[PDB]
């Protein structure tokens, strides 16, 4: 481990070391291409539900934009069921969503119909999406979930930070072929997933940084040249320094990369490599600050739109 930090120090501030790459196989296909008119969220099994009219009170003077309403410990004031835990906001795209509490011990299993995904032409139509809180900042340790009926939107997380917790979820997914059959990688086509926007206004003074971590058996994360996302000592995949406020020796901000098809959206991503189930885990971190603002809700969006098309081997 101690080379491993002396590794991620000496990188911080540089580009990649060398002009080694390896093309990165699109064999998976999940993106805007495989929604249909048919797609949704058929069941959610597992978790709590929120009703929507309790997940979309704030507090006077508050904003009501999603991240704004995830911000809220809601342990305990979840009694919704499916019917009114749905959800329309913009961010979820015009099919809306539901709202879940998310607990310690307590995976919930999402999972979309209608899909027209597809492996190695291969047709996926249906995929179970499972959550699984690893951390939490609020009183309760819970957080709060809203997922999409778009599972290329997937899911806004978040809860009330009370202390230096990291905010932290497990995504395990799998792929069903129509004849319901789980899809899993041949042995030289390995599945490649994007981790995106993992925007960071982490100084010295605070801020905080998404993260991707933990990455399962069979798992890789994949470094893309030119972006600030790189595993760092504390084992998770996030920019040490502030892209969002221009405060940082980039002197970057949010508007200038974080973008969904921006040419500089890679400053924020990553490559996911799977030779086996996709399961991985995203987050937020204020490297342990309690008293950051906006630093405990996060839009986490998955899909094989790579910001890159080779990766570091």
């Amino acid at each position: 481990e101690p080379y491993e930090k002396e590794v991620a120090e000496y990188n911080k501030h540089k580009n990649e070391n060398s002009y080694v790459n390896e093309a990165i196989s699109k064999n998976l296909v999940f993106d805007q291409s495989v929604v249909t008119k048919d797609t949704k969220i058929s069941s959610i099994k597992g978790g709590k539900f929120i009703k929507a009219t309790d997940f979309n009170k704030v507090n006077a003077g508050d904003s009501k934009d999603i991240f704004t309403k995830l911000r809220k410990d809601m342990g305990g004031k979840a009694t919704g069921n499916f019917q009114n835990s749905f959800v329309k906001e913009a961010n979820l795209g015009s099919n809306g969503g539901y709202a879940v509490l998310l607990e310690k011990n307590k995976p919930v299993t999402v999972t979309y119909t209608g899909l027209n995904a597809s492996y190695l032409g291969r047709k996926i139509t249906k995929a179970e999406f499972v959550y699984e809180l690893q951390s939490s900042p609020s009183q309760s340790g819970t957080l709060n979930a809203v997922f999409s009926n778009d599972p290329i939107i997937t899911a806004f997380i978040g809860t009330n930070r009370v202390n230096g917790k990291d905010v932290k979820t497990r995504l395990t997914i799998k792929f069903f072929d129509a004849s319901g059959k789980e899809v899993l990688p041949d042995k030289d086509s390995p599945f490649a997933y994007a981790l995106s926007s993992l925007n960071s206004s982490l100084t010295n003074k605070g801020g905080h940084a998404e993260f991707v971590s933990d990455f399962g058996a069979n798992n890789a994360f994949k470094y893309i040249n030119g972006s600030y996302v790189k595993k760092q000592a504390d084992g998770k995949f996030y920019s040490p320094e502030d892209i969002d406020y221009g405060t940082g020796p980039s002197g970057l901000k949010n508007s200038d990369w974080d973008a969904v098809g921006h040419k500089n959206a890679y400053f924020g991503s990553g490559v996911g490599l799977a030779n086996g189930r996709i399961s991985f885990s995203f987050g937020m971190t204020t490297k342990g600050k309690s008293n950051v603002p906006v630093s405990s809700a996060q839009w986490f969006a998955f899909s094989t739109n790579l910001n890159a098309q080779s990766v570091k081997p």
